């Protein structure tokens, strides 16, 4: 028996080796913590093919499309277990009514500088660019962050109205995307803007910022805990505060909650549960981990009230608090190459931000559904439909799987309706004109429930 | 302004339209209380075609179905009068956490006997037989209710193991149908046996039944409550009782709750509310309806306390006791329709007990849905397929479909996936061979979010 971890590279993975190792001198169970590149999406095919991880940890937005696919076992903590973590982090990782993995930390960004080069850091986003040009003068810069994940952008993209999937009455409704609103679009502009303007520059990724902000060449970057332990190795001296607001509004980060998921598929699954419970979450394992990167605001109640009166973590609540938890909805990941897809075009030029953010809110609507009512004679039967794909895409398979539907249906309630006579067949609402085909069902304004019949 | 309402046949039809002359007293409104035959088939097509009643009258089956694709006013009734129905009525009518209809009255079939002919009633279905010789040698019959409609044969069905959709924690399963299981089919085969032995005959209906046990010509028959009028004003000495045992087990009526639902498209859906909560709901519009035929146990507490006395009310109870709560989830009226046809098919000869039960479970079971994810490169896409049918019926524009909700997707994360075809497109699993086009996903064991790959 043995164990296979995943987690990211940015974080503290050799601390984890070390809780591992204790791990095995207990038991004999071998513990080998990896790092690979996008292991977030790459787990599902390994995952699906036997090859995966035994335990993966990441944030907790990828977690629902994993479990929504079979690919994480339901973990079953007792009761004694449950109350050893906070319950809004619980929160973060149930699924369907199910908890699919175990939360470890609550992540949020937060602005770091440098307290020589800018004792009082500023209160807006819209200070930026006298500050830069102040600080371009000594040879600095004011602000770099990374500009290839749009985790870093979202704060200023959302605070002025920006949003993914509308919340209300207990669900996120994937039609109802707020990527290309008046705020989303404000927030974004502001970033090209500044681009435009040589107060950043479109290629700088993560590497690039941390380097510089650690160095001393740049007065502010934008990150999480995991990245202060390089900090502290640097010279710098550094605070880590509330972010910037824009057009008056605090940014709002999108939290994450760092989570391990014990892979469906895993001969070892007993193994998995055991050092989670009994070594990764506990005092000692949490402070292994955070001695290497720093975790964060960590789910366990007794390690997180020990390390609550650091200011570090105090400006990461803060800026928690005005942020909002992750969905783990399955269509996040699409949200998210969609959003990625919209920064990096607008921000190097092949774009405009209304054309960017525009193709991004059709794409993380990916395959939003309509549901309709089909009316054959006095039959009723419902089909679930692409919502935003013109109709003649589908239309005659639909019309072949209704006929395969409704062959056994009784002749007196169907109206006479023959579905494998030859036709141009097309969708009308009873008494109306015909849809037009080369429409989708959002283009002609139909409704969840909208009674449809076919005509040819 | 107008009312017109549309309600059954079999139901206290003049007493209703008594309620409407006198609204039509105090407000100058005039209400047209009609009963088209099959009034429950026609509502969805003039509904959405604005030739629908005002307020429609059925059990609360049909208005899931109504409701979903728009066709029903969402009802709001304030504290104080919906504390004037039983909680449990209000549950009937509810949809999608929605009020959708003012329930009237509980309905449920019971055992009625003529005491003359037979002063103690048989405890279960299978005496009947020689009751029927008995009575047979006097020129009487022991039992004819109407077979035309599955309502009335449901509950033997029932007894041993029949049921429509599969019901746990709070849903109905609809691709879990138990219309052709060894308990459905021990039922219906024991009504085929009555008929092939004579003691019944395949032609009876509701009529016929009616007039036979209303002229004393038949010991037995099964009927709700609408049916005693008739009854009282004939020369029967007649009990309603508790419906016979069936291999020892309860017959299981389908309970309905009469439910008055107000047209989405009506000009008049304030005039219907103030005829529905102050005119009809009342002890004094209950009564006038009630008079003329029998409501059942009402869904307003002081009239049903005020004719709870009433032994037939009683056994009605008891028999909606024993049976279910009918689904008003939209599926209901396909189940119905292909049930009548299975039954009327077995009882006539024209087809065998398993292959009329077989074609009925196929039917109300081809509706259903799967929920799979397609991995494309490193990218999920959520799909809605139908799971009963073969997958060659809709792959290709599928595939088409997907091609289009892609085609905005960055490429690194498609990983070279190649959309345009070497031959026949399949499904398969990730690193497995392909499933068989000639099958559906039911007919492969795919279950809902699992992950697929398209092959060709
Ligand atoms: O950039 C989109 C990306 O954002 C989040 O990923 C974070 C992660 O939560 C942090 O733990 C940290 O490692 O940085 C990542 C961003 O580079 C989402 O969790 C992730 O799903 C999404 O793709
Ligand atoms: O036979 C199928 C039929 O059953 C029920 O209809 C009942 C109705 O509930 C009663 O009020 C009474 O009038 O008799 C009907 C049977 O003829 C369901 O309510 C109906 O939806 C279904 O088609």
């Amino acid at each position: 028996g043995k164990l296979v971890i995943w987690i990211n590279g940015d974080k503290g993975y050799n601390g984890l080796a070390e809780v591992g190792k204790k791990f095995e001198k207990d038991t004999g169970i071998k513990v080998t913590v990896e790092h690979p590149d996008k292991l977030e999406e790459k787990f599902p095919q390994v995952a699906a093919t036997g090859d995966g991880p035994d335990i993966i940890f990441w944030a907790h937005d990828r977690f629902g499309g994993y479990a929504q696919s079979g690919l994480l076992a339901e973990i079953t903590p007792d009761k004694a277990f449950q109350d050893k973590l906070y319950p809004f982090t619980w929160d973060a990782v149930r699924y369907n009514g199910k908890l699919i993995a175990y939360p470890i930390a609550v992540e949020a960004l937060s602005l770091i500088y440098n307290k020589d080069l800018l004792p009082n850091p500023p209160k807006t986003w819209e200070e930026i660019p006298a500050l830069d040009k102040e600080l371009k003068a000594k040879g600095k810069s004011a602000l770099m962050f990374n500009l290839q994940e749009p985790y870093f952008t979202w704060p200023l993209i959302a605070a002025d109205g920006g949003y993914a999937f509308k919340y209300e009455n207990g669900k996120y409704d994937i039609k109802d995307v707020g990527v290309d609103n008046a705020g989303a679009k404000a927030g974004l502009t502001f970033l090209v803007d500044l681009i435009k303007n040589k107060h950043m520059n479109a290629d700088t990724d993560y590497s690039i910022a941390e380097a510089a902000f650690n160095k001393g060449e740049t007065a502010m970057t934008i990150n999480g805990p995991w990245a202060w332990s390089n900090i502290d190795t640097s010279k710098v001296n550094y605070g880590v505060t509330v972010l910037p607001t824009f057009k008056g509004q605090p940014s709002k980060p999108f939290v994450g909650v760092l989570s391990a998921g014990i892979n469906a598929a895993s001969p070892n699954k007993e193994l998995a549960k055991e050092f989670l419970e009994n070594y990764l979450l506990t005092d000692e394992g949490l402070e292994a981990v955070n001695k290497d990167k720093p975790l964060g605001a960590v789910a366990l109640k007794s390690y997180e009230e020990e390390l609550a009166k650091d200011p570090r973590i105090a400006a990461t609540m803060e800026n928690a608090q005005k942020g909002e938890i992750m969905p783990n909805i399955p269509q996040m990941s699409a949200f998210w190459y969609a959003v990625r897809t919209a920064v990096i075009n607008a921000a190097s030029g092949r774009q405009t931000v209304d054309a960017a953010l525009a193709a991004a809110q059709t794409n993380a609507a990916a395959m939003a559904t309509t549901r309709v009512t089909i009316l054959t004679g006095r039959r009723m039967t419902d089909l679930v439909l692409p919502a935003a794909v013109p109709m003649e895409t589908y239309i005659d398979d639909t019309v072949a799987v209704l006929s395969e539907v409704l062959e056994d249906t009784p002749a007196d309630v169907l109206g006479g309706f023959d579905f494998t006579a030859q036709g141009v067949w097309a969708f009308a609402r009873p008494g109306s004109p015909p849809l037009k085909l080369d429409q989708s069902l959002d283009d002609a304004g139909v409704v969840d429930g909208s009674l449809l019949t076919l005509v040819s």
